[PDB]
């Protein structure tokens, strides 16, 4: 299914691609457990697969957050614990959301563990500057895996 074919597909696409993908490479089963416990969230299967294989992934300056090289000592994005804790402190996302991408000002992308898509995983939501005021979310992808594949596909057509 989608989750069992996810890593093969991402690799197939990175292989075809001639852009450089920057991956921390530092995700491990132990660190995945530690991040989930710290944030208070279960990570969806495609996100944990991504964490284990890539850790983080940045390409064309498009950055998908995760387990950075410094791990618990990360002091900036693209570490997902850093980003998520920070956003919660500032009210831009809540305790059920895991921040995974920030495409310029006022556009935050999260795994929403409270909103399930059609593949048994949490969807990706986009939230903006007024989230702390109105809590509105926009669904922008059916799962973490599908979101990442969509953005890598876009890189294969657009400069
Ligand atoms: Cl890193």
């Amino acid at each position: 299914g989608m989750a069992s074919s996810f890593l093969e597909e991402v690799d197939r696409l990175i292989t075809l691609s001639g852009i450089t993908f920057h991956a921390s490479g530092t995700g491990t089963p132990e660190l995945i457990k530690i991040y989930q416990d710290a944030l208070g969230n279960e990570f969806p299967e495609t996100y944990k697969l991504f964490l284990e294989k890539y850790g983080t992934l940045t390409f064309n300056g498009v950055s998908f957050y995760g387990i950075s090289k410094r791990g618990l000592s990360a002091a900036s994005i693209p570490d997902v614990k850093f980003a998520t804790e920070q956003a919660r402190t500032f009210g831009d996302i809540n305790k059920e959301m895991i921040m995974i991408k920030n495409s310029g000002y006022g556009s935050i992308f999260s795994i929403d563990t409270s909103i399930i898509g059609s593949e048994g995983e949490p969807v990706i939501v986009e939230t903006n500057l007024s989230f702390k005021d109105n809590t509105e979310k926009k669904v922008v992808a059916n799962s973490f895996g599908e979101f990442l594949l969509e953005e890598i596909e876009l890189s294969l057509t657009d400069l």
